[PDB]
């Protein structure tokens, strides 16, 4: 699909807020003309599906101000210092929920904002869990819950798992639990 | 008791396409924090199902990630119109199709950490093939895809666009008679 590609002619960081950094590019498109492209520069991230011995998954409730609501999510966070995302996933599982896992499996990489961010999220399945203690940052507010996967799938259908990364996790888990994808 | 209360708001950035809101909020610890996110108008995406059982999809280059994606057609809400209007227009502009049977599936939030974007996903059936009407700067190829092939592509990591991957999973549930 080389005939669809756009070639970068110029780049600049047009804005840096408290948290968000925006790149503004000029690109040459397949018509040979020049167009502006704008996107957030994001470090990447990891999310995991932590599957307990009893078959439930460990999830969280977290308020997200950008949408003004509380979401049911799988634990996740941003990639720090360009680390391997497996390290990101281990740290975030520990900090957000207090769990460690003996068995980690990479599932897939998703891109949640292809129109305006370079963000990718690596999704992992975590098994053989043991509990320790949740360790939250100042400014981080998280309630931990156990969810039955059948109940999760019904919530997806009902529109109650609108967070894309978590919904995608639910569908990958469903495939895994049914023995279709493993 | 997780809800954060807005103390102030301002639009700190407006570029060619992106707008950033910055709020001061009071959190459950009673302390003040900054929250920063993209102001997005919302969007629709749709899954156009053909009588031969294939779905209409697109290939589109996405500069933010520097690759070509397989996507279901989509676009941004214009002038706070109903997202079904958005879906009808974008299906016609991006793919050249019209549909007489539309069904809302679900609403997703692709960027809960830093955008208020929502995308409403629809299933479209009973299709007529007219022609694309692309905007300047828009480059899209239309392809026809077998759902079984799509699901294998998802497994292989070749449908990394969250909205399209989600559409694939919903379609799989619909086709399997489960939902
Ligand atoms: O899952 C996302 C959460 O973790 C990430 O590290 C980010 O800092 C922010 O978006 C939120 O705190
Ligand atoms: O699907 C997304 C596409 O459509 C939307 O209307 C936006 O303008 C932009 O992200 C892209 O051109």
């Amino acid at each position: 699909m080389k005939h669809l590609e756009e070639k970068t002619l110029s780049t600049r960081q047009i804005f840096k807020g408290r948290y968000l950094k925006i790149e503004q590019d000029q690109v040459q498109a397949p018509d040979g003309r020049t167009y502006t492209r704008e996107y957030i520069l994001h470090p990447g991230a990891a999310m995991m599906i932590p599957l307990l011995p009893n078959g439930n998954v460990v999830m969280i409730h977290q308020y997200r101000h950008a949408v003004k609501k509380v979401f049911l999510e799988f634990p996740a966070g941003k990639r720090d210092h360009n680390e391997e995302t497996l390290l990101t996933a281990k740290r975030e599982l520990l900090e957000e929920t207090g769990y460690e896992a003996k068995d980690w499996k990479f599932l897939t990489t998703i891109h949640p904002v292809i129109g305006y961010s370079n963000e990718h999220i690596d999704l992992y399945l975590a098994r053989d869990l043991t509990h320790l203690e949740q360790r939250l940052d100042q400014g981080q507010f998280i309630e931990v819950v156990e969810v039955k996967p059948a109940d999760l799938m019904q919530l997806v259908l009902e529109g109650k798992v609108s967070d894309v990364k978590t919904q995608i996790g639910a569908f990958w888990l469903d495939k895994f639990l049914r023995g279709e994808w493993n």
